[PDB]
């Protein structure tokens, strides 16, 4: 079974220098950009996990999309953290990609969130926080997540506790969690990095994020601030990507380089 569904996809204009102000400074996303639509979308969800719920859906431009939600009512600042955590690991793997020093490629899903609407008035204008929260509550429903369909073999390659899978090492994706350190100059690391890998390209979804200020991800239950960080590098040993980018390296660092994998 399936129904249409219409109303606002909510996204985050000018996202590079949204988030680049993020990090910088430290305020928060305080643009959301509405913009009508409608999908079509099953009524059962087809699975759950992770704390949330799964439903296929169509975009209407014809995308399959998946649309989350956790199990009951959350606020929206909570939900907006899974939103500013991806776009902030978006921010970095493109940038990494742009460094082109590994033929393998990281697209991290875009992540959205869809609200119902009778109406559209709001389509294509941009909302402050406040507005957005007051656009949800008219509705008076948790918005959903939305992220475009992703088929293929799902691996966790790292997790957010200095786990590494062995079998499906990549030195591509150990060298930009790394990286992800140095380029916010010590202030979070990208971990918990899972998905798909499919020709020289890794389709990413559900990252954690550890930042060391104990405000910065306060709904995060993968954010480990500073000791997952270490953990991290505890474990980590800088491979011929790291070497090829001169990463400095994390003062727990032990273990001795390795030159497995890609380069
Ligand atoms: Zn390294």
């Amino acid at each position: 079974y399936q129904t249409q569904v219409s109303g606002y996809i909510i996204t985050v204009p000018n996202e590079t220098t949204q988030i680049r102000k993020f990090l910088a400074s430290n305020q928060r996303i305080n643009q959301f950009l509405f913009q009508h639509s409608t999908f079509r979308v099953e009524l059962a969800p087809f699975a759950k996990g992770g704390e949330r719920l799964a439903f296929r859906a169509i975009n209407g431009r014809g995308d399959r999309i998946v649309l989350k939600r956790f199990f009951q009512q959350r606020p929206l600042t909570m939900l907006l953290e899974t939103i500013e955590r991806q776009l902030i690991c978006i921010y970095l793997a493109n940038i990494f990609n742009k460094l082109n020093v590994s033929p393998n490629k990281l697209h991290f899903l875009p992540n959205y969130l869809f609200i119902p609407s009778p109406t559209k008035d709001l389509d294509g204008k941009i909302l402050t926080l406040e507005q957005t929260e007051q656009a949800v509550a008219a509705t008076c429903r948790t918005p959903n997540f939305v992220e475009p369909y992703l088929s293929g073999y799902f691996i966790k390659y790292i997790d957010n506790n200095g786990w590494i899978n062995e079998s499906e090492f990549h030195s591509t994706l150990h060298a930009f969690a790394h990286w992800t350190w140095v380029h916010t100059k010590g202030a979070l690391l990208i971990c918990d990095i899972q998905g798909v890998n499919a020709n020289n390209k890794f389709y990413l979804t559900d990252p954690a994020l550890h930042h060391i200020d104990q405000n910065k991800f306060i709904y995060s239950e993968t954010n480990l601030g500073e000791v997952g960080i270490s953990q991290f590098f505890r474990t980590h040993q800088c491979n011929a990507i790291c070497q090829g980018l001169h990463l400095p390296k994390h003062k727990e660092q032990v273990l001795p380089d390795t030159t497995k994998g890609t380069t």
